């Protein structure tokens, strides 16, 4: 409309955007280690 | 002088967004499953 090239912007919506950006590495990490099934690393 | 920073909308900074949001994840499920490969010494 003016400017859609650049723009940045904080509203209030970073609530979400923190909130799942921390949870989704959560996510992730928690998913790894179910996935992996392992409590007895090999020994080299 | 007046600034909030406000504005709730999904400007172009949605590419760093979207890019931040997928990496990471990568990246914390990658950690699980190599600190899970990875021993763990005493008094750390």
């Amino acid at each position: 409309e003016g400017c859609p090239t650049n723009g940045p912007k904080i509203p209030s919506i970073a609530t979400g955007m923190v909130g799942a950006l921390l949870l989704l590495l959560v996510v992730a990490l928690g998913i790894g280690l179910f996935m992996r099934r392992r409590h007895i690393v090999r020994k080299r």
